[PDB]
């Protein structure tokens, strides 16, 4: 079959996005703010996201069998606004403008539940029979967590915890009180590495071997002014917060800078500052999602663990599930958030229709590329003097050797929040300067943020304490001995990193690239950071990557056979 899956609506909503499964393989995926440059893809169908889908199979609306939407919307309609108005006619016009896309008729639409979608995300593109499901996000259309079985293709929900007592919106509200804000909250995770817990609780949470509790917030508590639990978990947590912790919530400061000469948007705090809140929100995630997982493990009998959502992001926390004596294997897509639903609800809708879905395998490459002509156009434009290498891989590994920073744009853009070699910003593993480099003189991060390495999949046995696939940079783990003093850029606080494992099936230019570092500073390791500046996405067109070059101190950028430099 040919499912089109989708995700993104007009109101109220984030992360949109589109996926394209042919007989069960990926034959495209995106996010839309790849295409509108706006981070997050607010408020919108995934029009330009669908639109390259289609493209990139040569098909039109009426070569599909079905659409699929990740989320039940005529049930939250029906629920939280006092009925669902629109005919599935009406709704594809909505999800899909005719000015776009053109049809003779109406495929096939289908609803499917928010976190069946998640957990098709995970299960059907792990390559694995059968295992236990954990979804753990900030609200599907009632509950913010499913427990679910899955086995011989079928997923069945054992328990669902309500809204109010979200994970996701306790973990976002605290990343807002902090400063960092609630759209950041990879941010908290990466700063909770320099505070100190001293009760992991909070002075809300009771924790328990089969998950949480709580007593903070009635978990049948509920908006009836919206359509999720976030704005009364909102209030709930930042009293809470404000009652309990030494410091107030951080304010944001809207101020004109006749540097910028722009109003800009900063903080009346240091987030720093809040370093000791970090630690103890990540650990209250950590020790309650333990207990979720133990759970749905234990019910089930499984000790393969497959989990998606939001949450799924946190890579500490499933680093340290990957650890746990009661899991075996772990499976955790690169489109863990809500951008994976729309992939997820075409799984789902594919396997009713009779499809086997096939493994992701190691790769997130499914966005748009680009060819030599195509990326030629755009330098062109640009009036730049570019070469084309005979070895490029060599040329970039030379660069990377010798401490410069490079820019990496090739083949099929990832999807999902990292990059992994297709939209990447590369720099020396080895360099114990390049991280405060990149963060103070190039990126204007934070100090205290950390990076992470790309690895040939051939090395990553001897470098990391575990044996597995890292394809994704979706896990942290451990660094062996004594890496941890050989690659001081992409090591964290704690000893840990968030790797990437590269294989040569998965990128024979990247593996390449690699190999020929491993030459120059023995060990085929990178620092890989993503590709794009401050504010924007992840560059995604040869021209969004030029642009981005163009305003960053970059020393090269490579991008198709080309290779451009300051
Ligand atoms: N080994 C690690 N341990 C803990 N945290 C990490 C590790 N590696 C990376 N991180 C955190 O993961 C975060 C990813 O968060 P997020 O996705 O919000 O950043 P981003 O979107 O890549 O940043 P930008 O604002 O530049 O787009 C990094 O900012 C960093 O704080
Ligand atoms: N690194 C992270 N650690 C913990 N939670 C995270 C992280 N990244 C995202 N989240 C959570 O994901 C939640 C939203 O997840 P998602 O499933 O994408 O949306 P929704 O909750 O609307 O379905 C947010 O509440 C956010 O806190
Ligand atoms: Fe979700
Ligand atoms: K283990
Ligand atoms: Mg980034």
């Amino acid at each position: 079959m040919r499912v089109l899956g989708l995700n993104g609506w007009p109101r109220d909503f984030h992360d949109a996005s589109a996926a394209l499964l042919v007989d069960g393989r990926i034959a495209a995926f995106a996010e839309e703010e790849r295409f509108t440059r706006k981070k997050h893809g607010y408020n919108t169908a995934p029009v330009q996201a669908a639109a390259f889908c289609l493209a990139q199979a040569g098909l039109t609306v009426d070569d599909l069998d079905a659409v699929a939407f990740g989320w039940d919307l005529p049930a939250m309609y029906r629920e939280r606004l006092g009925g669902w108005p629109h005919s599935d006619s009406e709704a594809l016009d909505i999800l899909l403008p005719r000015d776009v896309f053109p049809r003779r008729t109406d495929p096939p639409l289908h609803f499917v539940q928010h976190h069946l979608a998640h957990a098709a995300s995970a299960y059907y593109f792990s390559g694995e029979d059968r295992g236990a499901v954990l979804i753990v996000d900030g609200q599907g259309e009632e509950e913010c967590v499913t427990l679910a079985h899955a086995e011989g293709g079928k997923i069945t929900v054992l328990d669902t915890v309500p809204g109010a007592w979200s994970l996701g919106f306790f973990y976002e509200h605290v990343s807002e009180y902090t400063g960092l804000g609630g759209d950041n909250p990879g941010k908290l995770m990466g700063l909770a590495a320099h505070g100190t817990t001293v009760d992991e609780t909070l002075s809300a949470f009771a924790f328990d071997s089969d998950g949480y509790r709580l007593n903070l917030i009635d978990p049948q508590a509920r908006d009836p002014e919206d359509w999720d639990e976030y704005s009364v978990t909102e209030r709930a947590w930042f009293a809470h917060l404000e009652r309990i912790y030494r410091l107030p919530p951080n304010e944001f400061v809207r101020r004109y800078d006749p540097a910028k000469g722009r109003v800009v948007r900063d903080t009346r705090r240091d987030p720093y500052e809040y370093r000791d809140l970090a630690a103890t929100a990540q650990a209250a995630l950590e020790r309650a999602v333990f207990g979720l997982a133990d759970s749905v493990l234990a019910r089930t009998g499984e000790r393969t663990l497959f989990v998606a959502g939001g949450v799924g992001l946190n890579a500490t926390m499933n680093g340290k599930l990957l650890t746990r004596s009661t899991v075996d294997k772990m499976f955790v897509p690169p489109v863990a958030s809500d951008i994976g639903v729309s992939l997820g609800a075409a799984a789902a809708v594919a396997v009713e229709l009779g499809d086997r879905i096939a493994p992701m395998g190691d790769t997130a490459a499914w966005g748009p590329e680009f060819s030599p002509d195509q990326v030629r156009a755009a330098l062109d434009r640009t009036g730049l003097a570019y070469r084309e290498p005979a070895n490029l891989e060599r040329e970039v590994a030379a660069l990377i050797a010798s401490g410069k920073v490079v820019g990496w744009a090739q083949g099929r853009g990832e999807v999902g929040p990292r990059a992994l070699g297709q939209r990447s910003l590369l720099g020396s593993a080895h360099s114990p300067t390049m991280r405060d480099h990149i963060n103070l003189r190039v990126a204007d991060r934070e100090w205290w943020r950390p990076f992470a390495p790309s690895m040939l999949r051939s090395v990553s046995d001897q470098v990391l304490e575990v044996d597995a696939d890292f394809p994704y940079m979706i896990m942290t783990t451990k660094v062996r001995a004594a890496y941890a003093e050989r690659l001081p850029s992409v090591v964290h606080e704690d000893w840990s990193t968030r790797p990437q494992t590269v294989t040569e099936a998965s990128n024979p230019r990247y593996h390449r690239m690699l190999t020929e570092l491993g030459d120059l500073v023995g060990d085929p390791v990178c620092l890989n950071t993503s590709f794009n500046d401050r504010g924007e996405p992840i560059v995604s067109s040869p021209a969004d990557a030029l642009l981005t070059f163009s305003r960053l101190p970059i020393d090269a950028l490579a991008v198709g056979p080309y290779l451009v430099t300051k």
